[PDB]
């Protein structure tokens, strides 16, 4: 079911975030055979909630790997806030990009100072301010 699964992945989390399918397909291009196989099972078999948890990933692709900075970084945080997807990122995100993207050997460190540094910097302090 490699082709339809893939299709409805890419459908379901493009249609989520309201972007462009080559947003969705440039990320599993960067991801290995095994590694793209296991995300679109669980992404086209879960549940609502695991289709937001690949939210995350989108984030953490076109950010930390492909491109920090402040200004792309505000775009796609307002991305998910668009989607009314909290925009704290959170050590199960990047643990989950770890595995995902592997074969591209990230700097673990690298990444768990990337979160501390978006989640200071960019969500404000008062959690009752959700902007």
């Amino acid at each position: 079911s490699n082709a339809s699964d893939t299709r409805k992945a890419i459908d379901t989390i493009s249609n989520l975030l309201k972007i462009k399918p080559i947003y969705i397909e440039s990320m599993l291009q960067e991801m290995g055979p095994r590694q793209t196989q296991m995300f679109i099972r669980s992404t086209s078999n879960g549940s609502a909630e695991e289709v937001r948890k690949a939210a995350y990933l989108v984030f953490i692709y076109h950010t930390f790997i492909k491109n920090p900075s402040d200004e792309n970084v505000e775009l796609w945080r307002n991305t998910l806030i668009r989607a009314q997807i909290s925009p704290i990122l959170a050590a199960e995100h990047t643990d989950a990009a770890l595995f995902y993207f592997a074969e591209l050997d990230l700097d673990a460190f690298e990444l768990a100072q990337f979160r501390r540094h978006y989640n200071l910097h960019f969500n404000p302090e008062p959690g009752t301010l959700l902007h």
